[PDB]
């Protein structure tokens, strides 16, 4: 039994945000069991959607329009236009996709995300469409069995780090020197795999296994 | 200098939730201050909302329309038309009065529930007909500086007990005896107390200031 992860890219900040991108990773939450960065980025994939088509559908913030303006031409590659991109209806296939073949548990698996209340009401968002295309009215949607995970599953990471770490405001775990080599910047499936290395660490300091670096020991693309 | 919990009662579970009633509690995040339940129940408001007039505006769906057919008349007497109840606008309002008048701070503090994405995500959406009401249009709602905390400081109550208590799934947590002595069942200030008091023990049994008991208030459970 594997967790999991998301993490949206999005155009907009309600749960009908337009969607730019999506990554998606399955990771083995066994404290003993410590996976590399390499394997973590390979194991993930990153569904592309077309924002011209959701217009009219989802919903384009001015607040968000302006924040990505102000971006690196290396974040606003994201957003830009490509070959590779899907309708939601045809990116929410490919999610279940990848959750049916990375060993999650519909009932005991959990889903991780940074910013709980924003990831998953737009993964939700999406999984009805699926049912509002099949005539279903707004008031008769029921997607309890259709979700990746249940509810109460559910999992937010700043929480997790800050409880792990006992430290107020406390979201990013400093990781051992060079376990960042490789990490590049605006990168969705670095952010997956960079916040499930700092779960795990966290999760085996809390417990008595490793030693926290100092500040000369540890990766610079880690400490915040 | 607090922090704050919130809880809905809903007909929905989307953003767009019918909100039955609202409970919010500030509290003090210090593992060395050990406040009673009945000291917090008795610091609580729970606001109330008119279902009839969300008619058409939120959203009842029918999955919790009929969850609520199977509670008990006890638990269902919440749902019942009163005397005490606001419109959408006015329980925010009322909301807003209660965080400008009990030490929250507006970068610093925290905000809690169970199932973040599900009471954060209606709270704003409240606070967006806020600017709705000012004729903003739905590209421009921008409600940054009136959520009563940053995005980034909310904070989910099932992740924050399981990773105080380092067990997977546990979300309760057992508190000495005596703790939850007033408890009422289908309450939402008292669940709210419940909550921080298990959190802030929780706190204080993974900070080792305090030894969990096998031998609890029956309630934890």
């Amino acid at each position: 039994m594997f967790d999991f992860i998301i993490d949206f890219e999005t155009m907009g900040s309600g749960e009908k945000a337009a969607v730019i991108d999506l990554a998606v990773i399955a990771f083995d939450p066994n404290p003993e069991v410590v996976e590399t960065f390499d394997e973590l980025v390979s194991r993930g994939i990153k569904i592309k959607f077309d924002l011209k088509s959701q217009k009219g559908h989802r919903l384009f913030t001015k607040s968000t329009i302006e924040w990505w303006k102000n971006q690196s031409p290396e974040a606003r590659k994201n957003i830009a236009p490509s070959d590779e991109d899907v309708s939601t209806i045809d990116g929410i296939a490919k999610f279940n996709d990848y959750i049916n073949a990375h060993n999650i548990d519909p009932w005991k698996s959990q889903g991780w995300c940074r910013g709980m209340s924003f990831d998953f009401p737009i993964l939700v968002d999406l999984i009805r469409d699926i049912q509002r295309l099949n005539g279903v009215s707004e008031n008769e949607l029921d997607t309890f069995k259709l979700e990746p995970c249940k509810f109460w599953n559910q999992r937010d990471i700043r929480t997790r780090i800050e409880a792990l770490l006992l430290v107020r405001d406390m979201t990013t775990c400093p990781l051992p020197k060079g376990t960042l080599d490789g990490f590049v910047a605006h990168d969705s499936i670095h952010d997956c795999a960079k916040d499930i290395l700092m779960m795990k660490y966290a999760l085996r300091y809390a417990m008595g296994l490793e030693d926290a670096p100092s500040e000369e020991e540890c990766d610079p693309l880690s400490l915040p």
